[PDB]
Order: C-alpha cells, then structure tokens, then sequence
C-alpha cells in the first residue's frame, strides 16, 4: 500500500522470521520481502510456508523457507546455519513462532508446562544465541521478541501461556543489556487482539469486550504490528532497546 | 539522510508543533517539513522562530509560525486559529515545549509550582483540546505528548517538572479513551538524554552515568525522536495509542 | 477489628491527614487513632471533622482538627504550624485529600484546570514540603500520597484529574530520591473503586465492569486502604519507598 | 522485635514456604514462625532444615518440613500432601525456591536453559496447583511468588533467570484472575539486594551502585521482605492480589 513507508536500510537485509508461514509471521515475512528485504524463515507448516514463498516469488528477493520444529533447538540451529549460507548473516531476528491453546490450571502436567515453555520462549533465547555472532560482525542488529497482552489483561485460561509471554520481558531486557555494548537492539513487541484468518465469529460479548478494551473502535490487523516491526528491523530505531512496544489499540 | 523512511501519508499533512524553535522542537519541525509536511509552530522565541523558518524555506513548504507565550491559554488559542487559517484542519500535534529548569524542593513557591505546571503540561491539554474538531473532521489525526525519563529514573532536582512529566501519562491516556472513537491516537513520546549538552562536555561521572545508564553506548540525537514522531504522526501508526513511546538508548 | 495487626511503632506517633474527615480520609484517621497515634487531619467539612474526632475521642488520643482550604498554601502552611504544636513534629503525612468531579474535555477552561490541579496535586507538594525539616529531625518519616486507578484503567470523563493522579507518580519518585538519604520514606497509595457512604446503587453495567474489572468479587472498603497506609506509615515498611502500592482487588 | 507487627490473623495459620532452609527463605519461616503459624517447608539441603527447625522448636508450633528437591514435580507433590497431612489445608504458600547462578549467553545448553526454568519458575506454578484446593475449602488464601529486580534494571549475568523471574508476573496475574473469585489472593514479592554477601564486603564500585540505585542509603535486610510476606498473608491485605509488591530502598 503506497500510503505507507518505505524504508531504505531494508533493502537487502537479511531477516530471519521464526513461525513465518502463517498468521502475522506471514504479515513480517510479507512487509520485509516487499521492502526488499531478502528474508527467510522456518515454520512447521511446509504447505503454507510454499505458498507464501509462491505469492511473494515476485519481489526484490523470493523468501527462502527452511521447515523446522522449533522445540528442537539442534535443529532450529541447523535450520539457521542453513539459512545464513542463503541469505548471508543475520541483520534482524523477528522471533515470532508462538501458540496459546488454553489449558485449565488443574490440567497442567509437568510435561503440558514444559511443551509450553518450548514452544513459546525457548525457541526465542536459542534463535537469539545464534544470531549474536553475525550482528556483533554486521556492527549491530536488531532482535524483535513477541510478547502478548494476555498476561497484561490478566486474561484466564492459559497460566503457562501467560507466564511464557510476561517472560519475554526478562529476555528482551537482560538481552538488551549484554548485546547494547555491540549495537545490537532487543525489542519486545506486544500486539493486540490480532483480527487474523484465524480469529464477527465472536459472540456479542466477545465484539463488546474488545470494543470496551481498545481505545480505538476498529480491528487490528497482521499490517499493524508488521509496519512496526519494519521500523524496528530499520536503521530509524537505531537507539530504540528494551522496550515494550505495543500495538494493540490502546487495551492494555 | 537517505538511509532512513520516506512517508507518503505525510506530504501535505497539517502538522502543528510547539516549542519548535530549539531543542528537539526544532528537529521535529525539520523532519516533518522534510516529509513533506505542511508544518506550522508556535515559540516564545520570535528571532529563533523566523531564523528556523528560513532555513527550511526549501521545502515543500515552508513551515510558518506564530510567536506567542503558551503560559497564556487566551495566547496559544489565538496562535492555533491563526494556524489553522494558514495551513487547514491540523492533523498532527506533537505538544513539546517545555521546560526543565532546577529548583530545590524548599525553594518551590505556590507561583512556580504553578508556573512549572503552565509551561509543562497545561498547554498540552488546551493545544489538545483546540485541535479535536479538526481532528474529527478529518476522520482521525495524532497527539503526540511530550513525556520524560526524568520522573522514571527518579531524578533529583525538579520535582515539579517530575510531576508535571508524569502527568502527561495520565492526560495521553484519558485522552485516547475519548478520541480512539473518533480515530485519534494519543500517545507520550520520552526521549532520554538527548545530545542537543554532549557527552564530551560532562564530567567524567557524568558520562559514566550515561554510558551505565544506557544499554546502548551512544550519544541519543533529536532525530532519534523526530523519525519517532514521524512514525507516530504518519498512517503507518493507526492502531497504536495510549503508549509511553521511550526512546533512549534502553535507559529507563 | 482483633483480626488484624496492630503496629508498637504507631503508638504516639505524629500523624497528618488530609481531607481526614470523610470518605477514606476518615478511615484513615480512625485507624491511626485506634492504633494509639497521635492523629491531627485538615479539612474543609468542619461538622463532618468534629464529629469523626467526637466518636474518636476514646481513642490513646483524640485526633486534632484545623479547618483549611487546601487550595490556599499559605492556609495549609499555617494549619501545619499549628497542628505541630499540638501534635508535636509530623512523622507520618497522608496527602489524601481530592476530588474526582466529572468534566468534559471541552469544557475545561483555564481556571477550571488550575483548580483541579490545586484541589488534588498540588496541596501534596506543599504538605509534603512543609513537614520534611520534622522527618529530618526525627531520623526519618512516612510520606504516603493518593493516588488513583483511573488513568491506570485509562478512563474517560475527567482528562484532568487523570492527569493530577498520575503526576504523582512523579512527585511520589521524585521526593523519594531527594528524601531517602534521611530515612525519608514517600510512596503512593493507590486505590480501586472503593465502597463509601457516597459510592447497589449502580445499574447492572456498573457492576458488572466492577465485577468483570476487579480479581476478587468483593467490595473493595476503606479499611482495606487503611490498613495499608497504617504497614507504610509505621517502622514495619522502613525500606520501601518510591512504590505504586495499588490496594484495588488486582483490577488496574 | 517488639517494634513490628504482630498479626493475629497468623496465628495457628497452616503456611507452606519453599527454598525455607536458607536465605530469605529462612527468613519467612522464621517470621511465621514467631507470629504463631503453622509453619513447613520443603528445601533440598536436609541438613540445613533440621538445623532451622531445631532453632526454631521454641515457637508455639516447631516448623515442619520435608527435603527433596523441586525440580522434581512428583517429588514436591508428594512433600506437599506430607506436609498437609501434618498442617492441614494450606492458607499460605510463599513460592520462593530459586537459583541466581550466573550463566553466560554464549554457554547456555537446552538441558540448563530447562534446569534454570525448573528451579526457577515451574515449581511456583506446581506448587501453586497444589494448594488452591484447600484454599477453596478454606475459603481464601495468599500465595506470594518470589519475583527479582534482576530483570527489571536489566542486569547482564543470568539471561534465563532474568526471564524467569519476569515470568512471575504473567504466573502471578494469571493465577490472580482465576482464583479470585474464591478469596485467593495472588501477588509476586520483588525483593532488592538483600544483605543475606553485604555491602561491606564488596569494593568500591559495588558499594557504589547499591547507594546511586536505593534511594534509601541502607542496607536491605531479610526481615524486610519477612514483614510484607506477613501483611500478605495475613488477613490485612485481603483485597491486594495480582501486584508486584517491591521491597528494594527505591532501586527499581
């Protein structure tokens, strides 16, 4: 969309999105390829990740995928040496992979609680570690790590959820505080109630809630929080570290 | 700077600054007249004003001003409808002037708590306040408080410019619940220690306090707020409001 | 009530509230005084404050009262030299007076945000003032001022007071850096919607955002906050200082 | 010391702290022990238990404990049915087992990024799972996890306890929101740098850092954290649930 902005430090840069085939993973790896940006990412999904390689096989640069389950780190390692033979090293970390099935407490088993670490955090520390060594030699870089407002809300139904995402913070910030000395950024960002394919399938109370919620009375959207990450991924940001940047409406 | 976003959303936007003389006022001018921006301001400073002016009379167009002393509500009132007259429904606020003068807690008299109050965030409210209409009108628009890190840091040394800092938070927030219906964002922007003063001039302790300070080992420029603002003012920001927006070096 | 704590270190202490006469002001003295303070509270309500100090006068010490316009700083000053000599040096201050009329944004005027600047922040700053060289004298002091959900939740019809409550965030740090090499403690209160003879009486909406908003489904009381204010006022809290201490059913 | 509180709420109370044979731990069993509580607790170091128990055997009720180590969630379920067979239904949980050992990011393995979270957070929630059953039967409760100012100044050193412990705070509200509606009370306690290692002890700079962050230039003690613990858990602050409750001097 031609209103909004283009930005020069993105063409050519190599970025790597994790749980990029679908939702607003697609959205990052969309607004980076239409930047120019020559960007690659891992998912489990190998039928959606082709097809949003296919749609995007017109911009400045094809995305490159490489499937991955991103709970086995030896492999989302060799995922990443693979993708930096590619697309040369990392220069933006957008770490997104994420999954927030609901689970009662009382139902939580010490494995349920690990997987959810696993799929959640986990992955977002490891990815970050891999990365280090390309930034420090770029001069710098910039790592996004997906927060939620679930927790900010103090929403029920997903504690280790909950506790996965309100531990981004921690990560984002002692992060920030080793890499700043390299001109590397770590960022959170926080998004919303995200209106995906996914997610008027509410119930009324469901549309009241949101409209109670958010300041602004219209649905927010996978462009919102990828035009963000694009500002963050850019030089513009250069001394925007440890924060939490939301994009959700004005909620939480 | 080549390197750094072009936004379309922004040639010919109404933009109103005030406090755009100096400091990071006038960076804020600078940029957005830059975008494109049709930009007007208001400064106590009448020389300073038209020296600004004239050195961005190559823009597309040039910025204009009004001179007055927005202590002075019936003043700064005056200076927006003379604005509006000259460059239409304003579309963008970026409330800056202030002023961070020290003053021991002893020495605080009921005339300067409330003089502090005036040049620090009372206009913020009326400049808000004066520019709703337009902003309906237009069907959305941006408030862009300035914010502190002053008062996060818990600094010494002006407890009152302190207060009226942290009050913005609250005068962002109880404005974006009114305006989000109408499309209108409102957000704080927080610069930290904004080179505008140098590190090299600091005392060694001082610069030790940065350099601890910061996660980010580098001076924080006016244009890291101003490409902020721009961001915040422009289309591509539509569903974020109601944010502290802190930009400074990973300091607070 | 036997249920709950009583505090040696507030027995015989210096203790100054304002707006002490009615609402949570009044709980406030009233637990001070049951816990055998020596209790002295400002107030415009005079019949209200004789009659708090009346059901209080079998208390380890009646509680003083001085009638005083808190909008007029020299009153509050002279109010504070008297009620010294009564109740000797001031070792704990509750700057609790406030008040949360509506107003809409337009309808603000000049003179209508000074005063609710002055009837809810500013009177803080200049008790606060008035009773530091006491807390030096002692060895330290408890400095506890009001401030409130609503900015928090981001509520509409009353931008200004949203912003007095949150500029005390800043004065709270502020004075708690400047204030803290003495042993001078200073931390905000915050309250939720808490149950008075003023605030059943709701529609159903109301109670449902109240049930919807808060944790506990319970009424939050008085006493809740006053039994806060009685753990940061006596020596049990001596090392906090510069918290949000939020007493509000876990809703902001 | 006779200058504290006592709460009478906390007498014969059935309170379950983890970690309790050493530091702060120690501390909170202590305390609750001398207000009359029922206290137990479990900590790995069998040793060091007997020993607190036998100092501690002059309380009107002799804490109980089981050692066993609580990366281990059949073996901390087990303690606590042991333990609530002794005590009765739990009214009290302090989660505070934890482990601060430094780790570089370049040397952190899948197997010690889970071990840190093991020792760190996923017993909170287990434990927590645990008890609320008898805090319905009992018609509330308080459970306090143990969060750090670790992650909150950013501190370099221990990336995955700094994420942990912010992790607490989605556990906290999250557990908040569910539990409410039973009187269940939910907050983390963040405590400071806790003089368990002492100012003295360390060099100049250390010293220094301690005194620029507190605002309060004194040393934080156990006993501090032990006070709020006890107002948390006892009646007194039955409506204060989903904060992070700081005892630091004004550092964070």
């Amino acid at each position: 969309d031609e209103r909004y902005a283009r930005y020069p430090s993105l063409a050519g840069r190599a970025v790597l999105i994790t749980g990029g085939a679908t939702g607003i993973g697609a959205s990052f790896v969309e607004h980076f390829a239409r930047q120019g940006a020559r960007v690659a990412f891992v998912d489990l999904d190998e039928q959606a990740a082709r097809a949003l390689a296919a749609r995007l096989a017109d911009a400045a640069h094809e995305p490159v995928f490489v499937a991955c389950d991103l709970t086995d780190i030896a492999a989302l390692r060799g995922a990443i040496e693979a993708i930096r033979a590619r697309i040369g090293p990392i220069a933006a970390l957008v770490n997104n992979a994420a999954n927030d099935v609901r689970h009662a407490i009382a139902d939580v088993t010490p494995d349920s609680f690990d997987a959810c670490i696993a799929v959640n955090l986990r992955h977002q520390f490891f990815a970050a570690q891999a990365v280090i060594d390309d930034m420090k030699r770029l001069g710098g870089g910039s790592i996004v790590n997906l927060g939620s407002i679930s927790w900010m809300l103090k929403n029920a139904g997903y504690p280790v959820y909950a506790s996965a995402k309100a531990a981004v913070q921690g990560l984002t910030r002692a992060l920030a505080r080793e890499l700043g000395p390299f001109g590397i950024r770590v960022n959170t960002l926080v998004p919303g109630w995200v209106m995906t394919d996914k997610q008027l399938w509410l119930d009324d109370a469901g549309r009241a809630a949101i409209k109670a919620g958010q300041c602004i009375d219209a649905e927010l959207l996978p462009g919102d929080l990828a035009r963000m990450a694009l500002f963050l991924a850019a030089d513009d940001s250069r001394m925007i570290t440890a924060q939490d940047v939301v994009v959700d409406g004005g909620w939480a």
